[PDB]
Formats: C-alpha cells, sequence, structure tokens
DNA sequence: TTTTTTTTTTTT
C-alpha cells in the first residue's frame, strides 16, 4: 500500500502530521517508491512543507538517475490521487505496513549478519556488526509503534512521580555505615560509580571490599576483572570474607577443616548471594561483551546480577569507537558512557576504577582534574570516591576517602573521612 | 518549469510582485516560450497590468507569428492554471531556473566571443566584444539573485527604528532582579543562553532553577534531559517548587497530605505554566530531533513551549557530522549553530549548559577560554553565564556568576555576582 | 601550429631560450603532440638541454606506449624539420597560441564545473570548485603571457622604483588622527582591512566606530552584518553619532522629540553621507550576493559604495568553495581573496573583522600566531589590527591595538597603542 | 641505441677515451651489434686507433662473417654517421644500455646455473659455475659505471683537493679587510653565516650591506625580504650604492637626473652583479618555497645566485612543522637547518639575521649562552657575528663586531673589531 | 591546515 501511503503524506495534512515523523526510506522498496520518497524528503527537509503534483514534477526533471527509473517515478507521481478515506485506517494499516517492513529489513540484516561473520577473517567486509548483537537489532524491530513518548509532564503526572519516592528500589545499600550516610541511603540501580586511586593505593581492594559487603547482604555480584586472574580476585574475597590474611593462605597458616568449615558456615546462611569471577584479557572486552556475559549467566548459571563490578573502565574496549583511533579523552568518555547505558539497561549498581595521573602518586590530596585518562569520565559518573594513602595512614592502617563528584548528596558535608583499611584481610572498616 | 512560471505570472499577483523586476527574454527558451514571454512583457508594458488568459490571446491574434510559433503559443497559453503552490518553494526554483538560464547564456556568449577572437580582423564582428571582456561576463551573471530589499538606511527608516525600539515582545524577565538587571530586561527569544561551570558544581541545579522560575512566571518549559533520567530532574522542580527539601523527599519527611496540598495549591495558581522533561540517551538527539518532539508535543497537547533548556550541548548529537566524523572544534560548533537556528525558528530562548576544561576544575575563577569543548560554542552564544564555587563560597553557600559573554548588555557593568545558591532545594536566592 | 613549436624547440635555440619556460603540457592535444612534449620535457629535465632527434627516437622505443602512440609519436618526430623564418613572427604566433589553449581548457573547466554543479548531493564531485569560481578562473586565462616578472631586478627595474619613490597613493583619510598617523595618510580604495579581536571585546564597536567616523565625512557606507539584525548595527551608529547611550535608547530615557530633533540635524548637515545597513543570514551570503547587493543598491537605491563593511569574514559563504569541503583555513583564505577582489573591483575600502584564537583570548599581547580560523588572512589583507582589552583596560575604559600587518607603512613604528573605546556610545576616543 | 654507440665510437674522440675501457663484446647483441664492437675492438687491437668508417668496412671486407652476418654487417656499417650529439647524455645513456644489458647476461647466466644444478651429477658441465656463486656474478652485473665518484676518496683525490686550497674554490671574499682576515678569505659555499641583532641594533642594514658589498665584486645576490617591500629594500641598496642619504631620496634631495646618472654608470661598469629582491608575507616562506624561487628564476630570469641573503631568521616559516611561533626555539632551530641544507645543496653564501637574549641586549659582551636561539643557531651557522650597538658607538658613529662562533677560522684571533656604521647610507665602512 | 584533549619532555 506504498501508493496510498504517498498519497496521504501529499494531499492530507492530518495523516502527514502523524505517520512522517517516523516514515523512513528503508522503509517502501529499492525502485519507484525509494526514489519517490526520497524527493518528498528532499523537499521537506527544504521546504517544510509537503510538496504537490507540480513540485514532485520538477524535482523528478531535476533528477539524475536513469531512463528506467525516471519513467517508474513518474508513472508513480501520476497515479498519486487522494481518495475518500478515514484517519483511523489509514494510521493503523501504515503502522501495520512499517512494522512489517521493519521486520523485514531486521531479519534481512540478520541473515547478512550471519552469512557475514562466517566467513574467512580479513576478508568479512568489516564494519558489518558481530552476530553478538542479533537480537538487539530485533528488539529495534519490534519498537516502532507510532506512540513516541512525549515526555513527563511536572503537574498532570504527579501522583506516578509520588510513587517512586517510598518505592526506594531504586538504592541498594551499602554495609558501611559511613558510606549509606554520605549516599542517603547507599547507591542506585542504573549509576557508574568510580574509584580512584592511583597504582596500587588499593581500587581493587575497595571493589574487592564492596564485592564481599554486597554479597553478605543477599546480593549476586559478578565482578569482572580485565586484568588479575580469576583466582587472585577470589582469593581476596576470600579473605575478606573468612577474616584469614592473605600471608596466611599464602604461608599456608590454614588448614584444610578450618576453610571448610568456615565455607559451609557461609553457605549454611541465608543471607548471602552468590558471587561469580570472570576474566578477560586487557582490551579485549566491551559493553556487548558484557551483555553476553549477563545473558549467557542468565539462561546457563540462572544468575541475574544487580552489583556488576569491572576491575577498570580504562582497561576495557570501546564498542563503537576503533582501536586506537580517537585520543585518550573521547575513548574513555565513550567506554564510561557505554558502561552506564549497560548500567541503565540492566538495572545493577555498576562500579569500577579509575587511574589519576602521574602528578597525583604520592600526594597528600587527589584533586578532581588528576583523572588520569579522559577529563569526560567525571562528566559521565553518578558517584567517585577518592582513595589517599600517605606514609602515616599507611602506618596507621588508615585511608582517606575523599567524596570528589557525589551525586546522590552535598560533596562539601563529610568530603574527607578515613577508613580503615586492611590490606592483609582486604577489607575496609569504619572508625565510628 | 517555465509552464509554472507563466501560469503564476499571470494568476499570482505576489508571484508577480516579486519575480517580474528580474525577468528577461533570453532567460526563457527560443521557441513557444519566449513568444509567451514577449507577449505578457509587451502587454504589461502597453497596458500597466497583469494580462488575462483571453487579453493573451487577443494579443496574439493581434500579434503576427509563423504557423509553427503560433501553434506552440496556443498549445501553450491553453496549459495555464492557477495551482496555487507555496510562495517560498516558487521562488526559490524561479531564481535557480534563471540563474542556470542566465550561466547557460553566459557560456554560450563566452563561447562565441572566443570563436570570433580566432577569426581574422577583416572577417570579425566588431560588435561582439574582446576576450578581455569575458570574466565580467561571468561575475554578473552570479548576481541575479533575487532579492529586491537594499536595507536600512538610517535617515529615512529613523521613524521606523525608534518603533522597533519600543517593540520589546523579544524580552522573557528572569524572575531573579540581578539577571533582569545585567540582561537589561531579561533574555530575548531566538538565542543560544549558556551556564557554564566544573563538573558537580550545580549546571543542572541553575537548570532546573531558570526552569522553575520560568513555570512561575507563566511560560511553557521543556527540559530535555540528556545524561538523568525524567524522573530525577522532576524531582529537583519539586524541591524548587514545593520547597522543602531533596533529602527530605527521599527520607519521608512529607507525607502524602501535605505533598497533594502543595501541588493542588500550585495547581490553583493561575500564574503557573506548563513543564514537560524529556530524557533521552546520550549523544542521539539535536534539533532534528527536537524539531519532531516539538511537533509531537504541539500535536497530543496545548503545548508551544517559550523557555527550552538542554541539559548539556555537549552530550547532543550534530545533525550532519556523524558521531566521530569529526574533532571537537567542528561539531560541538555545529551542535551549537543547530540549537541556535531552531532557537530562532521556534522563537523560543535556549538554554544549555557547558563543561569547564580540568585546568578551571579549582580556580576561583574562570575565563571563555577554559571551555571544554569548542571555542565556537563562545561565538554562538549570548548569554554564557560562568558559575564558581570554592571552599569560601561553599561554606556561605553562595556560589560565584560572573558574566563571560554578555552580548545583551555590557558585561563588564556587574562582572561578577554573588548568588544565594540552596544544594537542597536546587533553588537560587539573590542576595540583598 | 603544434608542429612549428617542436620543430623549433628542437631545432633552435633562442626561441628555445624564449618560450621554453611558459610551454605546458596542457596546452597541446591528446594525441602525438603532448606524448612528444611529454618526451621533451621529461629530456630537459634530466639533462638540461634540448634533444635531438635521436635522443627522441631513443626514448620513444625506452618509453611505455600502445602502438597507436607508438606509432603517432614517431610520425610526428619524422615530419619535424628546421623550416626557416623570423624570430619574431614565431614568438608572437606561439604566444597566440598558448593564450587560445589556455582559453579552450579555462572554457571546458567551467563547463565541467557548471556540469558537476547541478548534480544531486552525495553524487557530485568533491574538491571540484563551485559555480562562483568560473570567472577566477576565467581571470587566470586571460594572463598567460610571454612574459613573466618573478622579483624585483636592481639596474633593470629602476624607472618604476623612482615612480614608487615620487608617487604616493591616493588614501580615504580616517577622523581618528592615531590611525592617520600609522598609515600615512588612511586606508586606499582597493584594499581588504581586517580588525581582529577576541570573542565579545569590541569586533562590532570599532567597525561601527569606523562607519560612524567614515560617514560624517560624507562617504556612502554600507554595512554588511550576519550575526546582528540591522536595528542593532543602526542603533549603534545612533549611539555612536547622537551621543545617547544604548542604555539610554533601551530604557527610554530619550524621548522621541529629542531623537528626531538630533536625526534631523544631522540631516541638515552637508558633510554627511549615507549609511545602508543590510543583514544577511550567517552563512547565507557571498561575495557575488554583496555583488547583487551591490547591484540593487547601485539600482533600487542608487547607492555606490565606498566603504563595505563585512561584520565578520568567518561567517560570509566562501563563494569558490562548496560548503563544508574544505578546511578552515582555506575557506577563510578563499574569503579574504573574494572580498579583496570585490573591493578592487569596486574601488572601495573594505573593513572586516575576524576572530583570534582561543590562546589570544585575555592575552596581554598577540601576534599572527593567534588568528583562528586561517593563518593565510594576513597575506591577503592589506592592513590587519587587534584589540587587546583583556583584564585591566575594561576597568579603566581603555583598549590596545597590535597593528599585527600594516602595508600602508611600518608596523614597527607605533605598533602598540591605547584607544579609549566608549562602550555606552560604541566609540573610539583618543587618549591625547 | 646500439647504431648510436657504434657510430660514436667511430666518430668521436672523448666519447671514446671515455667509455672503451668499459665495453664488452658481450654487451651488444648475437648478430650485428656484437660484430660490429668486435670489429672496433679487432682494429683497437692490431693498430691503436679509431678506424675510419671505410677501415670498419674494411674490417667487415676482411674478417669471417656468415653471408647473413656479412651482409648484416654491411648494412649497419653503411648507416653509421657523424652526427654531434651532446656528451653528457650520450655517456649516460650508453651507461644505462650497457648496465641493462650485463644486468640481462648476469639473470642469463645465473637461470642457466640453476638449470643445471637439477640435472643428474654423473651428468652435467663442469665448466659451468657453481650455485654458490649466484651471489658474487650479480655483484659484477651491478658493479658496472662508467664513472665512479662516491664522496672524497683520501690519498685518491689528494691531488683535486690540493687544487681547492691553492684556488680557494670555496671562498667568496667579503670587501672588507677585516672580515676577509678573519675568515681566511671570505665565506664558504653551502654555508650558513647569521649576524646577531641586538637590542634595536639592526634590522636588515646589515644584510643589505652585504647585499651591495657583493653585488660590486660581481656576484649574482638574491635578497628575499619578509617584513619589507622590495621597493624599501632596492632603495636601502641604492643609498649604499649611490652614495644617496636614505631620508634624502623622501625628502627629494636628490633629482632624477643624477638618480639615472649614476645608475647608468654604476652600469657601465663591468665588475657589477645581479640583484634581485623577492618579498614574501611574515611566516609565508618556508626554505622549500626559496628552492620554488630559485627554480622559477633560473628557469625564467636565468638568474642562478651564488648569495642568497634572507631578511630574517624569526619571521621564516620551517618547511614541515605544521605550527608556527613568533618567537619559539623549535622553529629557529629547524629554520637553521632548512636554510643551510638549502645553502650546501645549492653551492651558494647564504646570509640571515636572528634576535639576541635581553642579557645579550644589556651587555655590550654577548656570549653564545646570551642567545635568544640557544644551542639551535651556535649549531647550524658556519659563522654567527654578534653586532650590537652602544650608544658611545653610536656617538662615534661605530659598532663592535663581535665574534660569537666561526667555523671558518679560530673564534679568538680577531674577536672584537669596531665597524664604521653609516646608518643613512646604510653603509659598513672600515676603521683605521 | 586548525582544534582539542593527555602525556612527556625540554627549555627558560
Ligand atoms: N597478595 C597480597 N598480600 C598482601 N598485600 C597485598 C597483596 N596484594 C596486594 N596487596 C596490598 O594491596 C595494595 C593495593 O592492592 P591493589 O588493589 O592490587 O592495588 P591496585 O591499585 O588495584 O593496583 P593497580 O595498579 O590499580 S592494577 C598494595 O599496595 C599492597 O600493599
Ligand atoms: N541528588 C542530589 N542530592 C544532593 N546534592 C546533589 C544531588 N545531585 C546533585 N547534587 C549536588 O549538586 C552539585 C552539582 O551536581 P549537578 O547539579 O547534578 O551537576 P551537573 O550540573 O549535572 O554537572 P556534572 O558535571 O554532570 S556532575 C554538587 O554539589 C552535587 O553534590
Ligand atoms: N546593549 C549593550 N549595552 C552596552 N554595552 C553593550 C551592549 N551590547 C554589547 N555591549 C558591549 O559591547 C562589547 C562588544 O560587543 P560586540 O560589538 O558584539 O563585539 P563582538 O566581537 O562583535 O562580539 P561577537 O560578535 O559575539 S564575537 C561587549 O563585550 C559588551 O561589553
Ligand atoms: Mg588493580
Ligand atoms: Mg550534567
Ligand atoms: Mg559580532
Amino acid at each position: 500500500m506504498v501508493e496510498i501511503i504517498l498519497s496521504h503524506l501529499i494531499f492530507d495534512q492530518a495523516y502527514f502530521s502523524k505517520v512522517w515523523p517516523y516514515m523512513d526510506s528503508e522503509y517502501f522498496e529499492s525502485g519507484p517508491a525509494k526514489n519517490t520518497f526520497k524527493l518528498i524528503k528532499s523537499h521537506v527537509n527544504e521546504y517544510h512543507s509537503v510538496p504537490s503534483i507540480n513540485a514532485l514534477n520538477v524535482a523528478l526533471e531535476n533528477s539524475s538517475f536513469t531512463e528506467t527509473e525516471y519513467s517508474g517515478v513518474k508513472t508513480l507521481i501520476s497515479k498519486l490521487a487522494d481518495s475518500p478515506e478515514d484517519h483511523s485506517w489509514l494510521v493503523k494499516e501504515t503502522e501495520k505496513y512499517v512494522q512489517q517492513r521493519a521486520m523485514f529489513n531486521a531479519t534481512s540484516k540478520i541473515i547478512e549478519i550471519q552469512t557475514n561473520a562466517e566467513l574467512p577473517p580479513e576478508k568479512r567486509n568489516k564494519k558489518m556488526p558481530d552476530v553478538g548483537a542479533i537480537p538487539d537489532i530485533m528488539r529495534q524491530a519490534l519498537s516502532i509503534s507510532f506512540d513516541s513518548y512525549v515526555g513527563h509532564d511536572w503537574m498532570d503526572d504527579y501522583e506516578a512521580r509520588w510513587l517512586s519516592y517510598m518505592n526506594k528500589a531504586r538504592k541498594v545499600p551499602f554495609k558501611l555505615r559511613i558510606l549509606n550516610k554520605i549516599t542517603k541511603g547507599g547507591a542506585e540501580t542504573g549509576t557508574l560509580n568510580v574509584l580512584m586511586a592511583g597504582v596500587n593505593v588499593g581500587k581493587s581492594l575497595g571493589l574487592c571490599s564492596l564485592a564481599a559487603d554486597y554479597l553478605q547482604l543477599g546480593h549476586n555480584v559478578l565482578y569482572i576483572s580485565m586484568q588479575m586472574a580469576e583466582e587472585v580476585c577470589a582469593k581476596r574475597i576470600d579473605a575478606n570474607m573468612l577474616d584469614v590474611s592473605l600471608d596466611d593462605i599464602d604461608d599456608g597458616h590454614i588448614s584444610y577443616a578450618e576453610y571448610k568449615g568456615k565455607m559451609e558456615k557461609w553457605r549454611e546462611k541465608s543471607t548471602l548471594g552468590r558471587l561469580i569471577v570472570k576474566q578477560y584479557p586487557t582490551g579485549g572486552a566491551d559493553a556487548n561483551t558484557f551483555r553476553s556475559l549477563l545473558n549467557e549467566l542468565k539462561l546457563k548459571k540462572n544468575f541475574v546480577p544487580t552489583i556488576i563490578i569491572v576491575d577498570y573502565l580504562g582497561i576495557c574496549k570501546s564498542c563503537r569507537i576503533r582501536v586506537y583511533s580517537e585520543n585518550s579523552y573521547t575513548t574513555v568518555k565513550a567506554i564510561a558512557e557505554e558502561l552506564r547505558a549497560l548500567a541503565v539497561e540492566t538495572e545493577t549498581v555498576l562500579w569500577t576504577a579509575a587511574q589519576v595521573g602521574k602528578q597525583a602518586w604520592d600526594s597528600s590530596d587527589v584533586n578532581m582534574s588528576d583523572i588520569a585518562e579522559s577529563a569526560g569520565l567525571p562528566a559521565t559518573a553518578d558517584f567517585m570516591l577518592a582513595v589517599i594513602e600517605t606514609e602515616e595512614l599507611a602506618a596507621a592502617e588508615q585511608q582517606l576517602i575523599k567524596q570528589i563528584k557525589s551525586r546522590y548528596g552535598d560533596k562539601n558535608k563529610w568530603n574527607k573521612f578515613l577508613m580503615g583499611v586492611q590490606k592483609g584481610n582486604q577489607k575496609w572498616v569504619e572508625i565510628e
């Protein structure tokens, strides 16, 4: 029914107002229909009005396509004529036609991706998406229903807004009291929280301590280590949970009986979730890789995480920018934005680590301007905490956590407090 | 499109009043088109009015043509109808047709000049110009645009200019006396206004404060969130309007009774406007999306916004340049130009935020050179204020606002003024 | 007469010494002639001497030519002979032939340009000059001659040097005596003058001050703006000439009676010109449009320009390069060249205002390595000034001018001088 | 080519004496070419002289030749002419022919060696070299060059080198006795020599003086100015040559009669050179534009300079640095290297000027450490004279010349000398 | 050819 759609795009102002915002060039044909719609779209972009038959003929004469295409477009334009119709049958039929064409294009692209990925490398016609984003494309084929959400009205829609304040399902409480106090109830789902410490100051000890604390509070935690292996992170978690020093495990001061007893005692407790550690090579995982990991975890292991942790965003690969194409600023900003998009998609608290510049190392204070790889990371991150350690603090078994970007509350209040990091047990303890 | 031009010359006075000044027999053709235009020109010269079909046919009978030309003119005259096409498209198309025909005639003329130059001096014609007249014959053919307006005169139009001085309909007050004082009556419609600061300083706080202030004045405000979600921002607007807190909303200190009472009391006010909050994924919107959103808003609800707030220009996506086609100085400036064009098209006050590079994130002052993105943004901008907060300022809850680019008024009359920013209420308070 | 040219290039020495530096491969037809000239040129480049017949037959055998090309070149070489003629008819005939070939090539190139322009976007060739570049090409072809001036030859060009000593070019005086001192009487007719400055520091203030000063001297001034409405520029001029602050005009302190009285008092003065302000959209005007504008200004308004002032060079259209085709440097250089050509053609002092880079903003000193868009502007310009009102000159109500490039005198004599900028009246007063 | 080689072996002497030692029978052919060379070699052996074409025919008349060979030889002998080709092209072309034939023979020999190697060991030729001899054989093919000149060979070019020391082949005198004394006979070709302008001490005056002494000695001088026009520099040259004061020309004291008389008096003298002044914009002339200028002057003006004087090194631009700066060290170091490379590749004496540190300005003594260009100019400069001015030197019309770097001779021999500077005539006179 | 981030280095 392409002829009817074009005719009522021309000879119906009411029809054009609703269907146009959604009409696209890939929904008609590879011949006369697409060319006619391209003519109409160019005229609309140039004059912001629906062209007439004379305007279409003039644009057709000032066009460069061949004789066959010219004749087809001329016949199609000559066949366009308004008919007595009703707005509803046309809008519903157009929605059905657009949905069918979107599904057809999506399945054609799916077949193309499958037949392209099944090719020897270096001859796979790059810039074509991989099989990993096969379902997502189909998800885009179903989100076309002529029902775009205009937005949220402050006065018209306030009961629904008020039924989001006492819900509190968005906030995931910590286990430390100070972190809950500064965040006013803990971190929120669909966010990107960051730890900035430097090199060998913490920043993975803190992530492991957070993972252990969330695990004790009945949470499913997905640790993703882009550098350290799976047994080192698991060893850190074991040291945190079992209250056994990493030196004791290395020096064999803990027996198999004690280890088994502690593990079974933790297992028999109802207030304990599941922690899963996954390792990827440095620069070999992205947002799409994490989504594939999420899907295979949900299917194979029936594991649905809420506290997804990534060891370092700077070590991950952007899923949109080719490697080493853009500078550190753009690449890191894109990676952080994609991670935040993943977090809001799966509705999980995302925790990450970030390096500071060389000038901030061995300094008694770390500012937000000391971020290493990009200034956009603080802009695209919900909460950031700076971990500072000096010789005096190290001798006191304490670290100073400074609130650098506090989006859940006022950062001026409680800006710097001293945590009791214990490096042997990979644990954070409070001083209150 | 000679038929359209002749038909709208005869049957349209508005078209005749803008194209007849620039029209010649050489522009049309050498056959029936030129003869028809010559008949029209002869009739308008003998009688100062546009001829009719009957008068044109009578003149054709009076005038003498050979059989072929007579038949061609009769056939062409038979093909004239009103056909009320758009005026803008018609004038643009006739300008293009005139330009292309003039270029063709100029090329033929210079080719004839070159051919005559090679002839021996005895054989060559003295009427044709020398080769030295080739260039100006070309530039003049490139100065046949349709524009009869010459511009202001400063001595013949001072009365109209004085009347224009009294047209203050472009101004929009600020609800803040200091901002009105420094803008000489508030912001103006169709202008790009920017509120820039560092990361986590209160850019979105200022945007929401401006939205609430415009809402309390009866304006229609369209808040477009790029990083935050739609609901979170409405909470800030509620904290500004209801004037309780941000934490008290999340800590349950407000019962439903008070919330309902305050919302209904604000509904009873006749000085309140309409506020719509729209969220977009990072890097997925521009004026092209904004124009479709405007059309959908106007269709679905009686909402034509007077104020358009964009959460951040940087997070926005340029229309023509791809996601990472060019560097920051280009696409950021392109987005700024597109936003200003959208504002001047919709005649709305456009507000947006801008980021500051790391060099001024901890400085007591910020200059125009401290713009994180392209420096073309402080070229398309009109009132680029700046927010500077220090430890002493945060102690007194008083952000410093520095006038960075002031196109409305004197940038240095009140260069730096203190505000009374309340972070809990997301409100700017004037200081007296 | 290609055969004669080749024959006397090979067999004659004075002819070779006279005509060789001006010969080019494009002056010969694509048959045997161009290939033979290629062989001759390669031999001359490799051995710095005129080849013989044996040399070329050796070069022909050691060449990658097809059978047809080989046969044609061999036949042409066989046909060459030393016909005795006079070395005063040969040189002029060769010059005529070269000029004709250059004109033919230019005609073909402009025909190709016009064919390329009419093609739709995404199919048309890029980097090919637009239609507005056609006359310039035709200006280059007519300049071909066997006489070339590379540098100034002492003892060979000394009459012209004595003329330059004794004669001085006519100057359009300023009203500020300091500019006359630094320019030795003012600015010449066919010049491009630029007043670079930072953003929101007085680019339009200085241009409007110059426009008012020239208007008070009896000149016809055309003010073309792109970032400002006609009423705004005319209000700046009124503030300059009526001695009323822009604050007074906006606030309504002055009445219509006083305004009319002052305007009529200015009208009654005989030493007054005509100032016409024309506004164009950003990127919507070029040199041809300025020419079309000057055309209607000379016709509709019957006004001949004298001090054409382009508010901003960086906004105007290229007129030689398609929009968004080349980089900023090339486009701005092309705009500068087009504007200077327009000034030379119209014999009008042309004043403009470019923007300095972000580094020069709030910098107490600027140099040629501070221009933002293009560093080729000083080469095209004839006088270039700067504005250095950075931090403390604004508090003292003063400015500073660097004199970056002054072709009228010596830049290192009064390089930096202080200007009393008054922003309420939008004028420059002298510190003397 | 073989016909030409044989013809110019028979009918030339220098070509024979140059190419005979590198001529072998296997280089020509297996029919006419080889047999004909065999005749030349045979005769050259029995009678140590070149045979007459008839004597070569006598060789054919008295030699073992098959009917085809004897005929072939007769035709080839009858096809040899005494035509006069240029010697350089002939030698180069016969060298290329010999090299190609030697390479072909060596490749065929190694192919035959490989083919013989892949044969039954009982059945193979013993005379064929083993496979291990293949790399050496090709070497003998690559070691074929009519003339071997790779660098300067000590103990093999000592006689030519002595002729350089006695004839002072590299020195260019100065016309000033003191400058000749400290340079052991003047500056050398392929060198960069700079004068360290101090506190407003000078600006082109010295280089203009150097552009007159060389002119009076018969040298072709190319003066490239950046901060001045051609007329101004040539006026400084006229002041020095015509003894007219610089201000007298501007005032008009000297009339056209005296000027023309002095110019013609200079033109009569045969000891006068040519001066070509070329102007370039500031920063618009790298040391690659100078190469193009030299090529144009050689091709069109036939002007091949021996002295190149650049007005100022700092004003110049680096050929491939992209970013230019008003006063940056990296650019000055690159500019010096590029200019010295130009001097070396053009075998010309290159002169330029550069600024020095304020300390060098305040102190009468200037140290290499006290130089604006540190480790950049006293590293790429063969000679660096420090021209500084003092009020006492000024009151006596003198300038103290100090020698800061002298590759030519000992720097401490005559380091300080007083120069008689005349600022009106722009001249340097000696002091007794 | 400019523009902007980050880093590292070096020169004054
Ligand atoms: N096996 C271990 N036994 C005891 N202490 C350890 C051990 N591993 C690490 N630590 C301590 O933990 C501190 C911080 O460890 P990490 O969390 O690995 O630092 P890091 O910042 O993650 O390293 P990078 O540079 O970011 S990969 C170190 O400085 C050590 O003092
Ligand atoms: N929900 C909140 N509760 C309390 N304080 C907040 C909240 N959100 C933001 N703030 C404070 O508001 C200030 C700036 O935060 P925002 O206004 O959200 O920043 P923004 O303008 O979005 O800029 P960035 O660069 O994106 S953080 C800081 O003092 C924050 O701590
Ligand atoms: N209405 C006004 N009243 C008083 N002063 C004003 C007014 N408008 C502008 N100014 C002042 O004039 C100065 C120069 O403004 P402009 O003439 O627009 O300079 P500009 O370089 O053209 O700015 P652009 O075009 O946005 S880069 C500003 O910095 C203000 O201080
Ligand atoms: Mg780590
Ligand atoms: Mg923000
Ligand atoms: Mg301006």
